[PDB]
């Protein structure tokens, strides 16, 4: 029965994080589709362990420790190519492919794994055949990759090209709390349907470049689009976006949001916890809250202290001087399905790079910055699981804790770090 090490953090069905050894039958862990996964057993035992680590300069590596028999949920890209080569004076048509095959393991077991297969036919016999293969491959699957599992210990059996192309995955968090919404209700008595939107946005601006002792943040002047947004939004919360305006020689216009009748914005900043212990913080509940709220929040942050580039794909960069926020950002961004990486600018400053196609466009379409806004996706889109390459390190023996799911379930659940791992069970 594959398992994990003690302390392994698991994401609960309700969005809470829990240490695997503290999990008890009946509890529901988080399913990758956002739905619960009831725990029905708790494997125990000793066994060689393997630490899983992302291969990759501020580290933000995805990782977890498992036992040797733990089934890694992996994906390998499908692949096909035809080439012509001359072998020993004879020209051949060769088709190299990635397909599911077999390999005798050290213990004599037959392990089913993706393999790089090669097939060649003499040119004299013609192409058809090579095509009846390249053709059957391309239409043998509706997917562009293989979805499978391999035991940690068996990962060494993979050929070099397949091993390097094989990756694990972390799923976006589709479950949605309402800590933010439920908060709104507790606020005043009357407020527009777009109250949650407007506040999350303003909080993003605050976290971006706002003072830590007052509902005041700075914004760029040449950005008339962003200004109209602040003003427009403040008003939605009966606030005044006050600033010296064109009578204060400067480029970074300080914007003061007063109660305009101890106000909504700041009451949330403290109530929700965007400022814990005098220092800025990214509330942990964000990650598992309303998706629209998560995006709106990021759009604000991006609008106050970040930039967007499109050279080699749409990408957003947010700069933060605090490590608390930094790691909070990486978590919140990954929860939407964005691909994230961090670097240290002249370590005083921190840059969080985010990419993700439609997932990123769904955030930027909420920004107001002149060079930040990007039109929303051209259509509905699913938030695909993201892959990460990894390194496996064989460890000595230790106690392991596994979790078994129902018989009808997909047999998968998420770790606190969103990594999609396999249920602990026989087979």
């Amino acid at each position: 029965v594959g398992s994990f090490a003690k302390g392994t953090n698991v994401l609960m069905a309700d969005g809470s994080i829990e240490c695997i050894e503290n999990i008890e039958v009946g509890n529901k862990v988080m399913g990758k589709d956002g739905r619960p996964r009831e725990v029905i057993k708790l494997p125990r035992g000793r066994e060689t362990m393997y630490s899983v680590v992302q291969k990759s300069e501020v580290p933000e590596l995805l990782k977890f420790t498992c036992n040797a028999t733990n089934e890694l949920v992996v994906r390998t890209p499908r692949s096909v190519r035809r080439l012509s080569r001359t072998i020993k004076g004879v020209e051949y048509f060769e088709v190299i492919t990635f397909e599911m095959g077999q390999k005798k393991a050290p213990d004599g077991r037959i392990v089913e794994l993706v393999k790089e297969v090669s097939k060649s036919y003499p040119i004299s016999e013609g192409p058809e055949r090579a095509n009846e293969l390249v053709e059957s491959y391309r239409k043998a699957s509706n997917k562009a990759y293989f979805e499978w599992t391999i035991e940690a210990r068996d990962l060494s059996l993979l050929g070099s090209h397949v091993r390097k192309a094989t990756y694990q995955t972390y799923a976006p968090i589709l479950y949605e709390n309402d800590h933010f919404f439920d908060y709104m209700q507790k606020s005043k008595f009357h407020l527009t349907i777009e109250g949650p939107k407007v506040l999350a946005y303003l909080l993003g601006l605050w976290i971006g470049d706002g003072l830590s002792d007052r509902a005041t943040f700075s914004v760029d002047s040449r950005d008339t689009s962003l200004m109209e947004r602040v003003t427009e939004y403040a008003e939605k919360l009966n606030l005044c976006a006050e600033y010296k305006d064109r009578k204060e020689p400067q480029v970074a216009k300080t914007v003061n949001l007063y109660s305009k009748v101890e106000n909504p914005l700041w009451d949330a900043i403290v109530g929700l916890g965007f400022l814990k212990d005098g220092v800025k913080n990214i509330p942990s509940f964000l990650s598992t809250d309303n998706i629209g709220t998560r995006e709106t929040f990021l759009a604000g942050l991006i609008d106050s202290d970040g930039y967007v580039t499109d050279e080699h794909g749409i990408k957003a960069t947010i700069k933060t001087i605090h490590t608390s926020v930094r790691d909070g950002l990486v978590s919140l961004a990954r929860s939407l399905g964005l691909v994230v990486s961090v670097n240290a600018e002249p370590k005083i400053s921190y840059a969080i790079y985010m990419s993700g196609g439609d997932v990123l466009l769904n955030v930027l379409s909420k920004c107001a910055g002149s060079k930040k806004f990007r039109p929303a996706p051209a259509a509905a889109f699913a938030r695909e699981c993201r892959g990460f390459y990894f390194e496996l390190q064989e460890l000595k023996e230790d106690d392991y804790y596994g979790i078994t799911l129902s018989d009808d379930s997909d047999h998968q659940f998420l770790l606190a770090n969103q990594v999609v791992v396999h249920s602990s069970g026989e087979r």
